[PDB]
């Protein structure tokens, strides 16, 4: 769909999901699902496209919601990861960041508000997600 607040033009595209509780789904159902699409988990690369998706927050009037990106911890090697295959380049990490708290949060979770923030959370928590395609 065309994206008028756009600064610039691209063919990529991303998908907020979830008008429901039960629609919530784990990391890894959020991957699946993206994926089955012929997409992936979102993946925030530069700034451009965190406000490219703040238009699309706020555009849906859904507010204070979390969301799954397609953060994933990868290695010691490499740190955080995207399940795209784009090197985590460009961070948003929130105040304290990832902190793996108790040794599970391996999955990274985008706060949907003016920040634009991300935190570390275990997989298996019930999210909202982004696709894109
Ligand atoms: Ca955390």
């Amino acid at each position: 769909p065309e994206d008028w607040g756009a600064s610039s033009r691209t063919s990529l595209c991303f998908k907020l999901y979830a008008k429901g509780k039960h629609e919530k789904k784990t990391w890894f159902e959020s991957r699946d699902f993206c994926r089955a699409l012929g997409g992936d988990l979102a993946s925030i690369n530069n700034k451009e496209e965190q406000q490219t998706i703040w238009r699309l927050i706020t555009a849906s009037g859904s507010y204070h919601k979390l969301f799954w990106l397609g953060l994933t911890y990868g290695s010691p090697s490499e740190g955080f990861t995207w399940s795209d295959g784009s090197p985590v380049s460009y961070e948003n990490w929130a105040y304290g960041e990832p902190n793996n708290y108790q040794n599970v949060e391996y999955c990274g979770e985008l706060k949907g508000d003016p920040t634009m923030s991300w935190n570390d959370i275990n997989c298996e928590h019930l999210n909202n997600w982004i696709c894109q395609i």
